[PDB]
Parts: structure tokens; C-alpha cells; sequence
């Protein structure tokens, strides 16, 4: 809902990158910023077969990305886990 500004306070201007060319794979829970580790933005052979799993039908890369993102936005809750959700 809010946040610690006792641990926040440092103004963002780029957080939301594609998960690879840093070391940098989780969401410090603190601050709510557009969260970096997007399902829309995952590797492209495994979200390929996501996408089926989940049961999008072909719309086009922006139409998708728009989709899956969205999703992605109420179902970001905590963070990814790496692990499948027990």
C-alpha cells in the first residue's frame, strides 16, 4: 500500500530493464516501481512456450506485450521465485 520512505527516498529515473544484461533478477520489497521482471520481457524460447501454457491466442508482438503485461501488472504481488509456487 505505502512504503518505508526510511529505506526508500532514492529518486528512480530506469529501473524497468530486460532481466540479463545486469546481475539484477529480483524487486526489493520497499518502493512500488514499475517492476523490472516483466513475464512479457522473459526469454523468448521458454515464454514462447508460456504463452501457450497460459493460452494466449496469436495477436501480434505489441498487441501480446501489451497483454501479458497488463496481466502481469494485477498479478504482480511479491516477486519471482524461481522455484514454482508450492
Amino acid at each position: 500500500a505505502q512504503m518505508p520512505s526510511a529505506g526508500g527516498a532514492q529518486k528512480p529515473e530506469g529501473l524497468e530493464t530486460p532481466k540479463g544484461a545486469n546481475r539484477k533478477k529480483n524487486l526489493p520489497p520497499k518502493v512500488p516501481i514499475t517492476p523490472m521482471p516483466q513475464y512479457s520481457i522473459m526469454e523468448t524460447p521458454v515464454l514462447k512456450k508460456e504463452l501457450d501454457r497460459f493460452g494466449v491466442r496469436p495477436l501480434p508482438k505489441r498487441q501480446m506485450v501489451l497483454k501479458l503485461k497488463e496481466i502481469f501488472q494485477y498479478t504482480h504481488q511479491t516477486l519471482d521465485s524461481d522455484s514454482e509456487d508450492e
